[PDB]
């Protein structure tokens, strides 16, 4: 009964049930996910621009669009793209995808591992990733994380340059989360009025390995601080409610325990700081 009313509770925010994932699960997109069983929402994937519909899979990436639906069209919400990240096979996908969406800010929640391969040229150089000409034009470090300054530029059009903040969290342990949140609310603090000051600009991309649990984790974070900042301190913050509206939107975001209590953590330091520079 405790039971029955728990699972029939767990029935009701089943979403997987009800929205397909065809794209993801095509023989021509295998290569393109890293994991077959982590794929996007058809309703909300990114699809690629500029593809060839005749070439099977072409406008496919493991990605999706996240809104914050908690707050309404007039509360000038940020949005989002949770990604799968870094994987070497799909890096000019990757591109293309930054530069159709007007994406300024890249949030990527990993260290390189060897599989996360590096998808931006070392400082001062240039690569070339499809049809688009990257430019490092500056790495800068804290103890936690790493800011580097982009600038792309379609190779057809050297005039169109476009700077990208690329943000990269480097003290994210493996098969866990942080042990204090301070270091991912400074990280999302830069992030968040990077965004504010280009208001032109197009999502912020969020990425790790799967593209679901530190991506989740971070997203959720973000959309929990923007609807505090935004209604204030006497708004109800209802976590789980947060995390089964983006799960509707890319299946499994939040994986695992430790992510679940970091954002309890991380919530809660946001909002007893808050209130010591109110005097509150």
């Amino acid at each position: 009964s405790g039971f029955w009313e728990e699972f029939e509770s767990l029935q009701k925010q089943e979403v997987k049930n009800l929205h397909q994932r065809l794209e993801g699960q095509r023989p021509e997109n295998k290569g393109k996910n890293r994991y077959k069983n982590i794929l996007p929402f058809d309703h909300s994937r990114v699809i690629l621009q500029g593809r060839d519909s005749n070439i099977p899979g072409s406008d496919y990436i493991n990605a999706n669009y996240i809104k914050n639906q908690l707050l309404g069209p007039d509360e000038n919400a940020k949005t989002y793209i949770a990604s799968q990240g870094c994987l070497e096979a799909t890096v000019n996908d990757f591109w293309q995808m930054a530069w159709q969406e007007n994406s300024r800010v890249i949030v990527m929640t990993t260290r390189e591992v060897e599989k996360c391969v590096p998808y931006w040229p070392e400082v001062g150089m240039q690569r070339a990733y499809g049809p688009y000409s990257v430019t490092n034009c500056g790495e800068h470090d804290t103890t936690e994380y790493k800011l580097r300054t982009l600038q792309v530029s379609p190779l057809d059009n050297g005039d169109l340059i476009r700077e990208i903040w690329h943000y990269q969290y480097l003290s994210w342990p493996d098969h866990g989360v942080p042990s204090e949140p301070g270091g991912v609310l400074s990280f999302l603090d830069q992030i968040n009025q990077r965004q504010e000051s280009l208001p032109h600009a197009g999502p912020i991309i969020v990425h790790s390995s799967a593209g679901i649990g530190r991506t989740g984790t971070i997203i959720v974070i973000d959309m929990l601080m923007e609807n505090i900042s935004t209604k204030g301190l006497d708004c109800d913050i209802d976590i789980q409610k947060t995390i089964q509206m983006v799960r509707a939107q890319r299946s499994g975001m939040v994986q695992t325990e430790a992510q679940y209590k970091f954002i309890y953590v991380a919530i809660a330091q946001f909002i007893e700081t808050t209130k010591k520079k109110l005097e509150v």
